[PDB]
């Protein structure tokens, strides 16, 4: 599998290429989700909730990181995002959990669009 | 299981409690469904296609039967619809699929909320 870097800093991998239907900016879809730091410590997971996370594609609902690296994604996909702290939460972090100006490591699973 | 009939003529049966979270006005929801006429003709299914239905539920985006029966089904659930035209596609129907007047027979089973 490659690795893409995007003109605003987002890196991308698809881990697992998916079978469905391709996501696009304006649908909603619904994800799993795992996020780390680059220290390899978890801060959160949909699976631990057993929660599915519906999101509006490109809705500016989520993270900038999301919102661009969820897009081309296909229904059964895994795909792992290295978000910068500027598509992430930048200098203010996340308080409790993510500090600040922290890259952070997605790894998202397409349920649906 | 009890058949319930609400002011609107509405009838809805849960055919399964569910164990999950509970469907409430405001939350974009995702079922599967199955739809049929009254002498068993089935006109549709997100099975079939292999896609799941998300819409907000109490957003006025879907037949009003709808709107009103999902609320209150939890996750895992699944909840048999008797939609009268009135809160279904009423006198126009719907082209090739839905006759005029037609009563609708839904069976809805909540995936996430
Ligand atoms: C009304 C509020 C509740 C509402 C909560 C939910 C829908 C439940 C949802 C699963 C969130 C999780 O709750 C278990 C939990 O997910 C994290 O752990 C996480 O993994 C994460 O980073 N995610 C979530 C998955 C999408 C990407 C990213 C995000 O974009 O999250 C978004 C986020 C926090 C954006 C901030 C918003 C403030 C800005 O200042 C900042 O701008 C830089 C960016 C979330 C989706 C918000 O839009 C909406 C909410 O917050 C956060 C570390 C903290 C967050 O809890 C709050
Ligand atoms: C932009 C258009 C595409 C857009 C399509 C989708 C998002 C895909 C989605 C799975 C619909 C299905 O697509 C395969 C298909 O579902 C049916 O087979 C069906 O089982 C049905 O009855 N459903 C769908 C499940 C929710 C309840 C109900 C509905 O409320 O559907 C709504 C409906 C048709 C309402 C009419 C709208 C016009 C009014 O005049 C009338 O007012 C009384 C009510 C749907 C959700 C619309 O809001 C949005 C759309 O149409 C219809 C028999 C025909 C319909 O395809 C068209
Ligand atoms: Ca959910
Ligand atoms: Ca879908």
């Amino acid at each position: 599998s490659t690795v893409v870097t995007t003109e605003s800093g987002l890196k991308y991998e698809d881990l697992t290429e998916g079978s469905g239907a391709e996501a696009r900016a304006g649908q909603t879809v619904s994800v799993h989700y795992t996020g780390w730091l680059t220290d390899g410590q978890k801060f959160d997971s949909s699976k631990d909730r057993n929660d599915p996370f519906a999101f509006v594609l490109g809705g500016g609902h989520v993270i900038k990181g999301w919102d661009e690296g969820v897009q081309g994604m296909k229904v059964g996909g895994v795909r792992r995002l290295t978000i910068p702290p500027q598509l992430g939460y930048g200098a203010r972090g996340a308080g409790g959990v993510i500090p600040p100006n922290a890259t952070l490591v997605f790894e998202v699973e397409l349920l649906d669009v």
